[PDB]
């Protein structure tokens, strides 16, 4: 019954992946941010400049003050507001209502963007990082513990809408085969990456630094976000591929975006990436390869050119490695919590380079995967 949750997301990389959702008795219909990175959900629940709709309690028959309030704070961006319950339904998602616990912001710094077109985030990951603490029941927790959805859903993010499968797997979103990576611990979707390449030449580096101090599945990231020494040495490899031309280095730090005349973006001097993810069998692992259509971010001209003008989409972390939207566009990713495992294949709306294809490959031997978890 999957094909009326085809397409039910709208949104873009940069922007953020939203679906449509209703609060309340009688329902109010809101657009809400898809965020496997976190576990709170929460939506506007007072006026705001960038809101042109938001949560009124009031008007709902249905909600319940838990009279406590809570603070959640992320890489970017971050909100105050009240605790309650009410009840939540998906639209274009399964044919069932829910009790769940609702953050309704009252206050916010940096967190909603103007003409994002979304009044609230849906925070997919595990209790563990739930604010206050794991006590307050994530949505989906509350989803699979109320009804009879089973415990997984799946995302299919198409850059320059997409779509959440919710309690299964399309088989129509995806070709080729399904690989399967552990989730390390349910906390955020943890997983170990194992090995780097850059055009097929390995990084060469202790594999803990790729996990340092943590990597994770977040659809409410744009970037491809790597620790200091991962990302130093990623920009370089990219660099010296790129050499034949010339960039601004505030290109290099996400900030100014290059331009080329319309259709002569030359693709073929930025190189392939290629992480590869511990399996799901003893020595074995997988590898994604990502093209640079995927982290070359194409952003509006900042001029009356007809060019095409790019953000570079890989950034430096603090806080580990984050598998971004722009990783996540072009692969359905399966986020498999009845088998604590998450899922990549080649989605259907994958970006056509012209001798170059991402892709999902195995298997491969990587002996020790264990010693690549940072502790
Ligand atoms: C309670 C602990 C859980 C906290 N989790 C996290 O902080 C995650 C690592 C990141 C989150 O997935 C978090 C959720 S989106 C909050 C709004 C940001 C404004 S910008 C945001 C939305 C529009 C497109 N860019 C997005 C982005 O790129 N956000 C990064 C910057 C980020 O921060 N994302």
């Amino acid at each position: 019954s999957f094909v009326e949750m085809v397409d039910n997301l709208r949104g873009k990389s940069g922007q953020g992946y939203y679906v449509e959702m209703t609060v309340g008795s009688p329902p109010q219909t809101l657009n809400i941010l898809v965020d496997t990175g976190s576990s709170n959900f929460a939506v506007g629940a007072a006026p705001h400049p960038f809101l042109h709709r938001y949560y009124q309690r009031q008007l709902s028959s249905t909600y319940r003050d838990l009279r406590k309030g809570v603070y959640v704070p992320y890489t970017q961006g971050k909100w105050e507001g009240e605790l309650g319950t009410d009840l939540v339904s998906i639209p274009h998602g399964p044919n069932v209502t829910v009790r769940a616990n609702i953050a309704a912001i009252t206050e916010s710094d940096k967190f909603f963007i103007n003409g994002s077109n979304w009044e609230g985030i849906l925070g997919l990951a595990y209790a563990e990082i739930a604010r206050p603490d794991d006590s307050l029941e994530p949505f989906f927790d509350s989803l699979v513990k109320q009804t009879h959805v089973p415990n997984l859903f799946s995302l299919q993010l198409c850059g320059a809408g997409g779509s959440m499968i919710i309690g299964g797997i399309d088989h129509s979103l995806y070709t080729g085969s399904l690989w399967y990576t552990p989730i390390r611990r349910e906390w955020y979707y943890e997983v170990i990456i194992v090995r780097v390449e850059i055009n097929g030449q390995d990084l060469k580096m202790d594999c803990k630094e790729y996990n340092y101090d943590k990597s994770i599945v977040d659809s409410g990231t744009t970037n491809l976000r790597l620790p200091k020494k991962v990302f130093e040495a990623a920009v370089k490899s990219i660099k010296a591929a790129s050499s034949t031309e010339k960039f601004p280095d505030g290109f290099w730090l996400g900030e100014q975006l290059v331009c080329w005349q319309a259709g002569t973006t030359p693709w073929n001097i930025f190189p392939v990436i290629s992480l590869y993810l511990m399996g799901e069998v003893t020595n074995q692992s997988f590898r994604i390869t990502i093209l640079p259509q995927q982290y070359l971010r194409p952003v509006e001209d900042v001029a009356t050119s007809q060019d095409d003008c790019y953000k570079f989409a890989i950034s430096q972390s603090s806080t580990g490695t984050v598998m971004g939207a722009v990783i996540m566009e072009g692969f359905y990713v399966v986020f498999d919590r009845a088998r604590k495992r998450i899922g990549f294949a080649v989605s259907a709306c994958h970006v056509h380079d012209e001798f170059r294809t991402a892709a999902v490959e195995g298997p491969f031997v990587t002996l020790d995967m264990e010693d690549c978890g940072y502790n």
